[PDB]
């Protein structure tokens, strides 16, 4: 019935910015791989990333990042508008700003560390009022995108500037830190995982369907093994990608 | 040299002698043709300093490799803490000392404090 055709789900390859499609179909989104597309999500708010074809991509569902999906505000197994653009625009001067509490992991020069080697030769588009993950000196710290020079948002190619700012400022709140837990976080248990997933989803992913129907969903879940198995990191995992309130009643 | 503090073992003790007065300055080579002045009144050292009555490597032995493990254990969480919070990274914060009464555990635990000059802390099982 003209669904939207874009899902949220898990990425199994290590990359930011980066959207991964189901095989079957590229005339359906009539766009292949190296191509910037844009997603629209909740809340008035759209993205940019490249998109690629994955075999292991259900057609259903649509592999994204957890960056992205963190920018779009949509969580696992939501659904999301998609729209192919072949346009894109160069940017000038690109600007960003340290978010969050993430400080003191950098002293004197603060952009040569993290920035250059991560945008150099990447094409990754970035727009206006985003925050973007990067990896380093053995820390992760996320970058705001306040200014800009074209509007709303243009692919970073090497050949516009970086302004320099060197002052963190406060993201905000309502917006979550990509430092708290996750699915990636999580590995080596995986098909547990999915069932603890598969178990918790319509409890809190779907509440309100609970209440016009009369089923009794998984209210009690013991989740055992030896220490040290990632069982909090489980929990926490399933609260934070669910959006419940997680409470912890530690034992002593 | 002027200022400074020797230890000296006998009478099954050790005392720490101070350098207050040297003829040349700032220090002297002491030679066996040199008069040596006698005070006899003992004088309380500066606080900061530290007294070399206490525990150390050198006090601990018969260990080994154990105390070296711990050494590199304890380094950087004690001896360099400011790393630690410019990088994402967990130093050992705790530490089972594990053997039979009377093996020293005590000491490695006091020495450690001592030697990296952290702030030793005793609690008391009883
Ligand atoms: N399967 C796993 N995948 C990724 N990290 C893990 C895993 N298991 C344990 N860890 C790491 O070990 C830490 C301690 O495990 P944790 O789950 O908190 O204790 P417990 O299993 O008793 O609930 C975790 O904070 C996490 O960083
Ligand atoms: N390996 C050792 N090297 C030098 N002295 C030791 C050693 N082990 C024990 N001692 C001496 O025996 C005393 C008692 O040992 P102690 O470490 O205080 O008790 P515990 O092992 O229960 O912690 C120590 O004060 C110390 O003088």
């Amino acid at each position: 019935n003209r669904p939207n055709r874009l899902i949220v789900d898990e990425a199994i390859n290590e990359d930011n910015s980066v959207v991964s499609l189901s095989q079957p179909k590229m005339d359906e989104l009539q766009l292949f791989r190296g191509d910037t597309v844009l997603l629209k999500g909740k809340k008035r708010r759209e993205a940019v990333c490249i998109v690629l074809s994955d075999d292991t991509c259900s057609d259903e569902k649509i592999r994204m990042n957890r960056v992205v999906r963190n920018n779009l505000r949509v969580r696992l197994g939501d659904v999301i508008s998609i729209q192919p653009c072949p346009d894109v625009k160069y940017g000038k001067r690109i600007h960003v700003l340290p978010i969050d509490d993430t400080v003191e992991g950098i002293t004197g020069n603060l952009f040569e560390v993290y920035l250059k080697p991560y945008f150099l030769e990447a094409y990754r588009p970035i727009r206006k009022g985003d925050i973007f993950l990067v990896r380093g000196g053995m820390r992760a710290v996320e970058f705001k995108v306040v200014e800009t020079d074209p509007s709303p948002y243009c692919i970073v190619a090497p050949d516009t500037v970086i302004h320099c700012e060197g002052e963190p400022i406060k993201r905000e709140d309502e917006e979550e830190s990509l430092n708290e837990v996750g699915y990636d976080d999580i590995g080596g248990c995986r098909k547990q995982l999915a069932q603890i997933k598969e178990m918790v989803e319509l409890p809190l992913r779907h509440p309100a369907l609970f209440k016009a129907i009369g089923v009794k969903p998984p209210r009690g879940i013991l989740l055992y093994g030896p220490p040290g198995t990632g069982k909090t990191l489980i929990a926490r995992a399933v609260a934070n990608e669910t959006g419940a309130f997680f409470f912890l009643i530690n034992g002593p």
